[PDB]
């Protein structure tokens, strides 16, 4: 199975995932000199104020905050996107120096780490039909450089002791993403995928022009983990990142100028 090594890494997907090399794949370099600023862009509403988190997950790919989303609780309007989106998990890719780790890049540039917010259409009525749909998903890309701490990454940093290897879980409640948000919501956005298999292409995408700032010592932490399950020999999960797939005929779209 594929994951992020010499054998099973992002080049070897498309073997069990043909639409890795399909036409509206992610993550992309945003070349923000081509991006056209687009004027009928409405602002993004986040709307997280009523977020239940449930619980952190080590999938042997990253680590997933889940949210309870059998509700309009924490969700995703405006911007580019018809309709309401919610929020069901988010994760993070990093990697194993602060110099790279981000999917998307930002003329050519590679941040220490990107979260996704990972939200879906409510027309579809739960995310495993939305993720069947060509508007199923949109999900907020944040980039993370390396400075300053961002106080409300810290509880998720603490609890990654607890979830070390694939298949562990913790108990999360209380978790507030509004902690990982940058000031500005200026945002580019294209069509793209999953980022991972099975690659479906059904996402929009948001990426904030903002970055986070958080300390070298949390994302030391991220780079912790593991990919491997406990008992197996132990590979640090760091690196778990796609690299930029062909824009193809896509236009990225920026709701700035
Ligand atoms: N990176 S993303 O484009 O925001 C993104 C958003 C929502 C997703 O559902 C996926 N992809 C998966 O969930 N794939 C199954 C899986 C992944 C990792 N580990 C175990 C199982 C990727
Ligand atoms: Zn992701």
């Amino acid at each position: 199975h594929w994951g992020y090594g010499k054998h099973n890494g992002p080049e070897h997907w498309h073997k069990d995932f043909p639409i890795a090399k399909g036409e509206r794949q992610s993550p992309v370099d945003i070349d923000t000199h081509t991006a056209k600023y687009d004027p009928s862009l409405k602002p993004l509403s986040v709307s997280y104020d009523q977020a239940t988190s449930l619980r952190i997950l080590n999938n042997g790919h990253a680590f997933n905050v889940e949210f309870d989303d059998s509700q309009d609780k924490a969700v995703l309007k405006g911007g580019p996107l018809d309709g309401t989106y919610r929020l069901i998990q988010f994760h993070f890719h990093w990697g194993s120096l602060d110099g790279q780790g981000s999917e998307h890049t930002v003329d050519k540039k590679k941040y220490a780490a990107e979260l996704h917010l990972v939200h879906w259409n409510t027309k579809y009525g739960d995310f495993g039909k939305a993720v069947q749909q060509p508007d199923g998903l949109a999900v907020l890309g944040i980039f993370l450089k390396v400075g300053s701490a961002k106080p409300g990454l810290q509880k998720v940093v603490d609890v990654l002791d607890s979830i070390k290897t694939k298949g562990k879980s913790a108990d999360f409640t209380n978790f507030d993403p509004r902690g990982l948000l940058p000031e500005s919501l200026d945002y580019w956005t294209y069509p793209g995928s999953l980022t991972t298999p099975p690659l479906l292409e059904c996402v929009t995408w948001i990426v904030l022009k903002e970055p986070i700032s958080v300390s070298s010592e949390q994302v030391l932490k991220f780079r912790k983990l593991n990919f491997n399950g406990e008992g197996e020999p132990e590979e640090l999960m760091v690196d778990n990142w796609r690299p930029a797939q062909p824009l193809k005929n896509r236009q990225i779209k920026a709701s700035f100028k």
